[PDB]
């Protein structure tokens, strides 16, 4: 088989569509997601073109019987697992191809606002031109969509749209036609509140009870113990995320909280030192100031951080 | 090969059945389960009809390639099913009986609201897309729906395996699609959660309450802080066995509430020490004595409220 | 190809054998094990009879596609076996001798009641479904059932590999099925559990009992709470190596019971401090002295009771 | 099919090119990375030559099976590459232009000496074996070597993708082999190691040094021992992200050295308490005051020495 | 195709060779390693002989399907090898030279007795099953046994790759089997275990011994209990990198013994406090002073005894 010949000099237009059946396994660390979808293709092959004499409105072909464009995905781990569903030819020779495929897609994620982040996942469709003729891709919006039951655990699916204009470019001395299918998602931040955020705030506030205690030994226990629990939360959080060349919102708060523990240790030390030196009136002034300063600076620093990130 | 032609304008009815051989790997975090089953298909193909007398046979056995077979797929699968055709049998009137053994990884959402005292309805959705030649509709042959008695899903009790007899017929890309819903009802075996997570978590909490019979601030700080850290370990342990949910689970609610009890116990321990240092131990004693009753009482009532909201 | 025809009315007997080459990956949590073995099959197909004089050869070698081969499957597998045909030898009378080497991941439930001092009977179920033309039945050729001497299952001792000679013949989806049960008896190597989990867990418990020779409440709180936390770590460690069971395991029972000992030790430490503060140390001393004997004695008797209930 | 015959006695030159589409999964522990790329091949096959005029075609397309194609392999791969032929074009003189898209898991050793401030040269080795008919040699077509601008390797910066133009020709199993070295230069994005591991580890160390402004032995023991345990947690965390090396890494050196600082701080805390108990606090005060300067000073100088030895 | 016929009554000798290209993924817990290698085979097939002067061709290249090839398998593999035929060459006398490149996951038991100062002999067992026509025997062509210089197994030193030249010929299921043993000798790179596990574990133990220069019971309890917990973390860390063994490993022995030292140190700290409370500090002082010498001395001698028993 060979490509359909051009009537004039026009490129062959392959109309495309992707209909999402299943979305699963959005892996934050790997920056991948798995997809199960319908891929629809349409092009004119005049060699395949009478409905009156044939009495048949449509002809069904097997993939091997006809010429089919070599369509690939750019951002996949391995080539897609595809099963042809149907091939239908209209009297004028317009071919309608439908396959169901599954693929693991590589799509970078922006963790800057984590866990209050949104992402635009991409599925890039591509075709390489043949020596005989140039192949160009188009979007049939009537064949772009997603099943209502499509659920991505821990995310809300906003939209699935295609950028209608392909990116046509040369690659290894041939033309290449690339389409961008976009899946907009937003993270379900709910669970982060009772599981990570609030527990982390509770332990921090517990360290601040040391500002109402003169017992150095109890203070050391309060600040050091809670710091260790903060380290456990820091480790827990970093296990759910990849290493980023930037600060994430959570990372910033987690990092800042270390400074609060560090300054609380200095305060607890200074307080004890003065007490030992028979200067408790002064220690009392530092401790009383700390009772206001620590929560106030904590609130303002968080307002500043939320402002820089959102 | 082409589909059986319609005598009038009727849709072709494909009778289906699923017989479960194996159920394994119910992954809570992934919301998947693996299945090994028999898939049975039956439809009328008049072009295959024969006379028993003339042929000298009452049944005809074909190879899948020799005859037309409907393109049946599963909606909620990761990848297409691994299937091996077992038998194809044709009766004199052209009634085809197809049997395949398949294995598949199924995506089926789980409701964790009552975890670990939860029940689930797992779904296996069978689907067929119509052809230009004709419309294909699915039906359930109840005589061919079932499960082996030895089918066990580790950590779960299997209640029933039934099919919703009426298919969901709908248009998808200007073609009729016919969808059947096979339902596997399961209930979680909550037993092990009691000695492994629930009771240990209650023991450490009750141990933090011994601080209400102690005037030693340093010992109290050690009791409340140490047990809080152990509670954090249980919280982490629990969340590793579960996916992130946009709602509160029953266990999650109790785990979260217990933090409030630790937080208030720290305030009490602090207030008690502060008053002692201020030479007002009589007040401190009143707060501590009240706490001995208040903490277990509020804990019990809060748990009755939570169990009520969840069950 | 179609099945061999019956001389009279008898079912077709397919003689089977499994020879284990490798055993690996016994996964306790998954209740699976991987197997690499020879599967031997033998049946008479008179349509393959030949004259050694005419054909030159005394035994014919065939390709699987060239002749009729029974559709033999495993019941308790995750996916269909990975099989490679080693030989298909046909003798003059038409007796087929089929040999394949296969690898498969087998689902076989495990009884954890006596863990880590448990023994198991793993099963490999061979099955054949009957056809319309004729009924197929399985048999065991004991001469072709065995295992390589080098077969080792990491962390287990292999006792025996035998087959239940009588197949289980039954109806399934309006056809006959013939099922054979191959049994691999194994016993767990409990050795490593002693220095890694059991003894460390006993040492920390005995360390908490040193609080019965101390009047220091703050040190006692540190002794009992610290060791309890270490016990939680061991509890977590143990539960990671096991699936969730609707019953108590031997280890689980001991681990759970040890929490009660920590809980009562905290009460004792609290009661002792309370009396000391109330200026009644003579009483506190009587409780502490009694605890020095009571704790180890009750621990020993409770363990004798548990070992008795479990073994 | 057989190799193109030599006009004289020359070896057959196969021109190669690799164009990277995707780079992912650089696994430090495994010392592997996954690659998705275009592999281009070019050679002259006189037997396929044609006249453009009498043919009416300027180029001729063939299926891989129709013509002779060199058996090109990768040396440093886990399994053979997953390849799909994209195009095979033949020009009038019989110059074949082959293009495939492949994916492979590549084994490439990493030097962790300067971790996490390290750079690496990943290798993709292309190989061809000679035939008895003729010697097959590889060449680099620089015009066909490159990478997509969107190529991102999570946690790394990609510097360059170049090929060593001169192949390494050598004998292997009595046939000559022609090997090309494609090099991907990368540098680690060390950013995240600063707020996640480096700074937290420094904070806990500095917190242990507050024991030099405390006379309370019990508080000092708590400060030094608690922070040491947190340092152990960071040590464990770091070693989980790395393979076992027969050398010291930069991070490993700092982590190891910090243990010595904790060990000496414990000795100081012990010596201080011992003297205090012996009624010699003046002395203990001299040791403690010296320690306040000595510990940070020795820490700074030791780090300058280490950075010097490693960079 | 059928096997080459015997000139007299001789078995067919298949000469073998394995050339290692890649060694990776030595998994201690699984007792497996992955291999990528060349497998070379050579046998005489007279039915393929040709005249060198008449033919003009010195060697004839065949496709695997065109000629008879012996069914060579690996005994100790998880699944069948992934193999790609590289070349098939026939010399005038009919000597066949076969070459394939394969990849396989090999099961090979490991002896952990001296871990992490252990050495291993990994095995790759090559096997052939005889045919009815004739017996097939394996031989080693030492000229075709080897390994690439760049072959690196992360965390190990590769010593040698040799083959036991004499095959193990035996009957299995009424046919002869010919087995060859290819041995890869490796020694563990113990370096990293010193700064990561050994030294940190010794530091915490020595820190527990500072309690012998302290009269503070509460500080002593904190020193001994805290370091014991850190020792538990190292015990857990070590056991995660190892499978469960029915014997003691060298590291396991030291780790286990260190628990006894912690246990006795707790007894000493308890006895010391008890005597102090009983107003007998002169005695407590004698026990504490003795402990300062006894603990390090008994530790050193016990380690000399253990090293002696293990090495
Ligand atoms: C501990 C520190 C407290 C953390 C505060 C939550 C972060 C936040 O306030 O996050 C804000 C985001 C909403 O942001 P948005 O619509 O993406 O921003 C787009 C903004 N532009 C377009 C102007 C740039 O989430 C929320 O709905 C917050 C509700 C969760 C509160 C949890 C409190 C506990
Ligand atoms: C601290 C709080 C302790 C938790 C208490 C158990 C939760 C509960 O009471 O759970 C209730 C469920 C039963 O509910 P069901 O059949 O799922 O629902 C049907 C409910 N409707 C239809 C009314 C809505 O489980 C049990 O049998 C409880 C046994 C566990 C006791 C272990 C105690 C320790
Ligand atoms: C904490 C409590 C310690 C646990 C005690 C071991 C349980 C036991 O005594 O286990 C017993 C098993 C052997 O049992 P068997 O052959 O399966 O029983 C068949 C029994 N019938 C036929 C009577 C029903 O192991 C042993 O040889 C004991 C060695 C372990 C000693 C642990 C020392 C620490
Ligand atoms: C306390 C220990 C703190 C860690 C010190 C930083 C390591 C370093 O000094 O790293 C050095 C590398 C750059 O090195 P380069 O180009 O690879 O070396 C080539 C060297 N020759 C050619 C001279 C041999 O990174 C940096 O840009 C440093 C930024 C990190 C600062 C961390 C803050 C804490
Ligand atoms: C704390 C306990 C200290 C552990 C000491 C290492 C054990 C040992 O002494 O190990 C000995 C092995 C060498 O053994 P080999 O040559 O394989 O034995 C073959 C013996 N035959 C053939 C005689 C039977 O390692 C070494 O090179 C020791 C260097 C490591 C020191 C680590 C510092 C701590
Ligand atoms: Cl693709
Ligand atoms: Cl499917
Ligand atoms: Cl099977
Ligand atoms: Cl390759
Ligand atoms: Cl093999
Ligand atoms: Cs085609
Ligand atoms: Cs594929
Ligand atoms: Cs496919
Ligand atoms: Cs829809
Ligand atoms: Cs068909
Ligand atoms: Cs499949
Ligand atoms: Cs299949
Ligand atoms: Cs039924
Ligand atoms: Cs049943
Ligand atoms: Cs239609
Ligand atoms: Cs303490
Ligand atoms: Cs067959
Ligand atoms: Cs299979
Ligand atoms: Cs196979
Ligand atoms: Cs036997
Ligand atoms: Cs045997
Ligand atoms: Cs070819
Ligand atoms: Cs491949
Ligand atoms: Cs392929
Ligand atoms: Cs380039
Ligand atoms: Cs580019
Ligand atoms: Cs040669
Ligand atoms: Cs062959
Ligand atoms: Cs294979
Ligand atoms: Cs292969
Ligand atoms: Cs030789
Ligand atoms: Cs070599």
């Amino acid at each position: 088989v060979s490509p359909p010949p051009p009537i004039a000099d026009e490129p062959l237009t392959v109309n495309t569509g992707i209909y999402l059946i299943e979305c699963y396994s959005l892996d934050d660390k790997a920056e991948t997601f798995k997809v199960n979808a319908f891929l629809s293709l349409s092009w004119k092959d005049r060699r395949l073109a009478d409905p009156v004499r044939s009495g048949v409105r449509v002809k069904t072909y097997e993939p091997e019987a006809i010429w089919i464009p070599e369509i690939r995905f750019v951002n996949v781990e391995n080539a897609r697992d595809a099963d042809v569903v149907d091939i239908s030819v209209s009297p004028d020779g317009t071919v309608q191809y439908l396959e169901r495929f599954s693929a693991r897609v590589l799509s970078p994620l922006d963790f800057r606002r984590y866990p209050f982040d949104s992402q635009t996942l991409h599925i890039y469709l591509i075709v390489r031109s043949v020596d005989t003729r140039n192949i160009v891709l188009a979007v049939d919006l009537e064949k772009v969509g997603k099943n209502d039951d499509v659920f991505l655990t821990g995310w809300d699916i906003e939209s699935f749209t295609a950028v209608v204009k392909p990116a046509n470019f040369a690659l290894e001395d041939r033309l290449e036609s690339k389409l961008d299918y976009q899946l907009r998602i937003s993270r379900q931040y709910f669970s982060y509140i009772p599981n990570i955020i609030l527990p982390m705030l509770f332990i921090l506030f517990i360290s601040w009870t040391a500002f109402w205690s003169t017992s150095y030994e109890a203070n050391v226990t309060l600040v050091v113990s809670t710091l260790i629990a903060h380290i456990f939360f820091n480790i827990l959080v970093e296990t759910n995320l990849p290493k980023t060349p930037y600060m994430t919102y959570t990372g910033a708060i987690i990092f800042m909280i270390y400074l609060f523990y560090f300054v609380a240790v200095i305060e607890v030390t200074v307080q004890h030192y003065l007490k030992v030196e028979s200067q408790p009136a002064r220690a009392a002034s530092i401790t009383r100031a700390s009772r206001i300063a620590f929560p106030v600076v904590f609130l303002l620093a968080n307002i500043i951080l939320a402002f820089l990130f959102f």
